[PDB]
């Protein structure tokens, strides 16, 4: 594959909603992101009916949760995983890319 995506996506939760820009990600492999599915192309919702639909329970391969703020090991690469590699070297981003709260993910 698709487009692109240009202007910022919604990530509705259960009862916030968090934009997320494609932009800043456009160097990023898509595969970083949208992981194959079963060995196949794919390219629907994180929390699609039978994924990561569960947004309330924390732990699980089905909870939305799970696959943003889970920094230990899993499948594939997660959002704060990278952020916190990331901040690494830019420590003074940390209130950014990990910041809980006034972040660039929690206004
Ligand atoms: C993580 C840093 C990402 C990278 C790298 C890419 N995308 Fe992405 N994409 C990401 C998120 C969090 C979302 C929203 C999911 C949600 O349901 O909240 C998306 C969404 C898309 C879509 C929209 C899907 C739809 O419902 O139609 C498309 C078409 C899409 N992404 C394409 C895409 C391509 C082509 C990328 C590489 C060039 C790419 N994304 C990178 C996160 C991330
Ligand atoms: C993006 C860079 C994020 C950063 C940084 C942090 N979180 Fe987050 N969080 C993010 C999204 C996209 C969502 C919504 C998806 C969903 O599962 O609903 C959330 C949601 C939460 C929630 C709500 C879950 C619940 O209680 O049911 C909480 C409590 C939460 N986030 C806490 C949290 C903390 C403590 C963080 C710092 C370690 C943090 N978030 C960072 C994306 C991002
Ligand atoms: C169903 C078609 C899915 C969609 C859409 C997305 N993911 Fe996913 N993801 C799925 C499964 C079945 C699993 C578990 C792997 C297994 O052991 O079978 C995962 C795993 C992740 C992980 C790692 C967690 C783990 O269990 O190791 C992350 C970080 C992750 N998924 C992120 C993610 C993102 C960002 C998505 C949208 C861009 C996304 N997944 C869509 C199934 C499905
Ligand atoms: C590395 C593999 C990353 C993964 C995985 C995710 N993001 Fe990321 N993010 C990354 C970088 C390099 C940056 C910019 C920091 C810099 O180097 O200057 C970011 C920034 C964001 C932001 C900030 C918004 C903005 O500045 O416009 C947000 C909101 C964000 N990232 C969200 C996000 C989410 C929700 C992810 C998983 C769904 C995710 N990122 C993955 C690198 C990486």
């Amino acid at each position: 594959a698709p487009a692109v995506p240009d202007k910022p996506v919604e990530v509705k939760g259960s009862q916030k909603t968090v934009m997320f820009p494609h932009a800043p990600h456009e160097k990023v492999e898509c595969v970083t992101c949208h992981h194959l599915v079963d060995g196949k192309e794919s390219y629907a919702k994180c929390g699609s009916s039978g994924c990561h639909d569960d947004l309330t329970a924390k732990k699980g391969e089905k909870s939305l949760y799970y696959v943003v703020h889970a920094r230990g090991e899993l499948k594939h690469t997660s959002c704060l995983a990278c952020h916190s590699k990331v901040v690494a070297e830019k420590p003074e981003l940390k209130k950014d890319l990990t910041g809980c709260a006034k972040s660039k993910c929690h206004p």
